[PDB]
DNA sequence: CTCTTTTTTCTCG
DNA sequence: GCGAGAAACAAAGA
């Protein structure tokens, strides 16, 4: 997920699990717990929810009076609420145990992560992740960002995605703010002009909170947690590999650039 | 059968 | 410090 998706999970957590008492927590993948699982167990049994809050694409869970407990879904975790006597699918890997339910996490490829630190130590933790700026008028100040583009020779797509310039942008809304900003993803930041910049500026915030208004880009609904979303039924560029541009007709492309699949339209995007 | 495809953080040179 | 490549892992498709 990005940054949309876990906000969408995020809510519906808020919602639905606040307040309940964890009965016990079992695990038959314990190593992605980093912190410990067995000690992770010790600690939040019998703990109450208070709370869940995010920074860029991490979900934070606020338990008891001290505890964070930190969660990475990275490429393909999913979370569901199931009912006590649902039965074990094949990549589930952790759940908490409520007394009317369960907050079962599965990942197939096993990439995601749970820490668990201590209230005080959350502001740290993301401080050492040089995680930048909250992708919000209120906390995405254009200035630095336009000294940060102008200082670098970075390509402008791999350094949205370190997550240093603005937090949250994965590879699908990364494609789509710079075709909806008409930057070519391989535009070395240094040759932006300030009106560009401007524009992806503003095309950053308005993406992400749209597609945090429609719940998230679903491909498909899973019966997980943030899978009735509809911002995939947006999209402009993202898998349209071979579809025309609904600004100008061009049939989208598909490159790779620093690894990543990478989908643009070349007339409206210009090298 | 092989190769390729789909967030973070490392090694290597 | 940088970029290129790839590991962590599983599955599906060519
Ligand atoms: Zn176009």
């Amino acid at each position: 997920p990005e940054l949309p998706e876990v906000e969408t999970v995020r809510r519906e957590l808020e919602k639905r699990i606040v307040g309940q008492k964890i009965i016990s927590i079992e695990a038959t993948y314990p190593r992605m717990v980093l912190t410990g699982f067995e000690q992770l167990k010790k600690e939040l049994t019998g703990k109450t929810i208070q709370g869940i809050s995010r920074r860029g694409k991490y979900l934070i869970f606020e338990i008891g009076d001290d505890f964070r407990l930190i969660s990475h879904l990275r490429m393909e975790g999913k979370y569901r609420l199931a009912t006590l006597d649902a039965p074990r699918e094949k990549h589930d890997h952790l759940t908490m145990k409520f007394a009317d339910g369960q907050l079962i996490y599965a990942d197939v490829r096993k990439f995601g992560t749970w820490e668990l630190i201590s209230t005080d130590q959350v502001l740290p933790y993301f401080l050492k992740k040089k995680i930048g700026p909250e992708p919000t008028y209120e906390d995405f100040d254009e200035k630095l960002f336009r000294e940060k583009l102008r200082k670098s020779t970075k390509k402008i797509k791999p350094y949205l995605l370190e997550q240093t310039l603005v937090a949250g942008l994965g590879n699908i809304y990364v494609d789509e703010v710079l075709w909806l900003a008409k930057i070519h993803p391989e535009k070395e930041t240094n040759q932006l002009i300030e009106s560009s910049i401007h524009l992806l500026h503003d095309s950053i915030i308005e993406i992400l909170q749209k597609a945090i208004k429609l719940g998230g880009s679903s491909i498909r609904t899973y019966s997980a947690l943030g899978s009735t979303g509809k911002m995939q039924n947006e999209l402009q560029v993202y898998g349209k590999t071979g579809e025309k541009c609904s600004g100008c007709g061009a049939e989208i492309q598909k490159i790779k650039v620093a690894g990543r699949g990478t989908h643009f339209c070349p007339v409206c995007q210009q090298k």
